Order: C-alpha cells, then sequence, then structure tokens
DNA sequence: TTGACTCTCTTAA
DNA sequence: GAGAGTCA
DNA sequence: TTGACTCTCTTAA
DNA sequence: GAGAGTCA
C-alpha cells in the first residue's frame, strides 16, 4: 500500500501539473446583488490534456501514477483529498465544485462531501445572500431563483384540503 | 385520451379515487423558527391501492383507465396537469412534491416543473425562512442546513488562487 | 510507464 | 423523477 | 376490463 | 458524481 510520503507525491504532482493549466477569469454572482471573480484552472477540451491526465467521459477524467511497477488510478478532482476519510455519516465523499465548472480543477474551487451536500450546492443563494454551509459556497448556485414551474397546486373538485 | 372531455374525466375519476386515500397528518418545518401542518393523502403501502391504480417499483405508482376500449397508463402523480405543457425551455416537465412525501397523492401538494426545479426544493429554506420559487414551497427542504463537508479548499504548494 | 481511447456504475429526484 | 410488458 | 406484479429508462451531480 | 479494460 502507497505511504504517506507516497501519497503526497502524489497530490504534489498533481498540483504542478494543473498549475500549468490555462487560468480563465470568470465574474459570477456572489448573491445579494453582488458579483465577484474565480479563476479557474480548467483542464483542455481534447487531448493532450496534461501528464497524468486522460478522459474517460464527455466531463470525466482521471489521474493515473505508476509507482513500485504497480498502476494507480484516481478520479482526476479526488487527488486533493486522498488523506481525507472517504465517507461520512455513512456516505460516500464526492469531489464537489464550489465554482460550479467541471474542468476546473484548481483545489481551492472544490471540497469534499456527500453526493447530497454536493448537488446542493446548486441552489445555494451564495455567500451574500445567504449561504448556511459551514464550508461557504464561493458564488450563487447556478440554478438558484424563483424557478419556472409550468403549473401550481390546485384540484378541480372539493376532495382535498392542504 | 384525446378529448378535453375524456381528460377532465380521467382528472375526476383520479381526485375522486385520490379523495379516499388515508388522510395523515404531517408537522414540518416552514423555516424561520416556525411549524406548519400538511395533510397528505397517502397511497396504502401495499395492493389494493385504489381503483386504476398499481404499484411499479418501491415508490413509484402508475393510474390506468380504458378509454375507446384502449388502455392509457399514467406516472400517478401526473394526472393532475394532463392539460398542460408536458415540456418546458425544451426540459421534461414532472410531478414535484412540495410535502417531499412520495406517497401522498394530494393535489393540493403538487406542481409540474423542471427535474431541476423539483431537485432544488430539496434544499430550500421554506416558505417562513426565504423561499423564492414562484410557485412557494409548503415547507422547508429536508435536506437544508450547513452540510457535512469532510475537507474544504487547500492547497499544499503555492500554485493556486481563488 | 504512459497516452488516448473504450466500457459500465452510483444516487435520488 | 419516468415508460412499458407479463400474467390472471 | 381491472388488478398485481415484472423489467428497464432519464437526468445531472 | 465514480471504477476499470485495451493496446501499443
Ligand atoms: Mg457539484
Ligand atoms: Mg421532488
Ligand atoms: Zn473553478
Ligand atoms: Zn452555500
Ligand atoms: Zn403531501
Ligand atoms: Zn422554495
Amino acid at each position: 500500500a502507497l505511504t504517506n510520503a507516497q501519497i503526497l507525491a502524489v497530490i504534489d504532482s498533481w498540483e504542478e501539473t494543473v498549475g500549468q493549466f490555462p487560468v480563465i477569469t470568470h465574474h459570477v454572482p456572489l448573491g445579494g446583488g453582488l458579483q465577484g471573480t474565480l479563476h479557474c484552472y480548467e483542464i483542455p477540451l481534447a487531448a493532450p490534456y496534461g501528464v497524468g491526465f486522460a478522459k474517460n467521459g464527455p466531463t470525466r477524467w482521471q489521474y493515473k501514477r505508476t509507482i513500485n511497477q504497480v498502476v494507480h488510478r484516481w478520479g482526476s478532482h479526488t487527488v486533493p483529498f486522498l488523506l481525507e476519510p472517504d465517507n461520512i455519516n455513512g456516505k460516500t465523499c464526492t469531489a464537489s465544485h464550489l465554482c460550479h465548472n467541471t474542468r476546473c480543477h484548481n483545489p481551492l474551487h472544490l471540497c469534499w462531501e456527500s453526493l447530497d451536500d454536493n448537488k446542493g450546492r446548486n441552489w445555494c443563494p451564495g455567500p451574500n445572500g445567504g449561504c448556511v454551509h459551514a464550508v461557504v459556497c464561493l458564488r450563487q448556485g447556478p440554478l438558484y431563483g424563483p424557478g419556472a414551474t409550468v403549473a401550481g397546486p390546485q384540484q378541480r373538485g372539493s376532495h382535498f384540503v392542504v
């Protein structure tokens, strides 16, 4: 099994490679009518992606390193968290983008949490709009807002009460 | 079926049958430290469920009627909305529980909206905690809260900025 | 050891 | 959150 | 015609 | 949001 030093070396090589990805400046809503700026380190759209990286799905990548003749592979956003617990409250931990930009691999834009917590950030009002996440959001979620509901609650007769 | 008259008849028979489901009172968080009361009309746990109803999954049911000698079948919660557009902005419309209680078939607890809008209600602060849904929530979402994030954003080196 | 592809799986609406 | 088939 | 089961599918994290 | 195989 890989030692602590070996895991730290994997994290360090990953950071060195991701740090050379193109850095894209994005202006984003923070909530409360505030606007802020995020700097995403974006994996390229097509090969080559960077040393150790390969695409396993339309917006899925993996990081691969060979250590003492054994091939090791991780989801490309999971590498910053290899020294952390991998479950909590009986739920698997997932890499969660605070910038909501799947191509971004900036570890300052990632956290490590259940899939439900991860999904819920899509609707958060944001750090200046009422975010209650203990690990605070960096921006208002892209799906926050009044929504586009087509039809609301209704009945034709009188069989129901709310 | 095809005619507006036939659709209204389907909706009316569905309402009559669901109106005889047991009414279960649920006390719920509204947000803002307030509590309210919902009256859910709950489909039985096992057969028989009611005229026209059958279970296709652990918490999935279908309503079926024979019109013009043809069988017509629909998701059990979609029947109130048979006269509404079945898509919005190119996204499929779904039956969405405002009470977050899948066995409930009270149409006063249902709306018709995209799957994204539907999902997002799980994290809403609620009608007394800041809900901005244009079709307002009936309760705070069951997943609202600080979350249980295991690890936040971090880097080992100095290659990244937020 | 490495790159660039291939495939299928999990969750909860 | 969905659609559709097999039996009786 | 109605009931009670069976199976797989969609979406976007 | 994930893991794993093939081939050169
Ligand atoms: Mg996410
Ligand atoms: Mg729902
Ligand atoms: Zn980013
Ligand atoms: Zn938040
Ligand atoms: Zn209900
Ligand atoms: Zn709401």
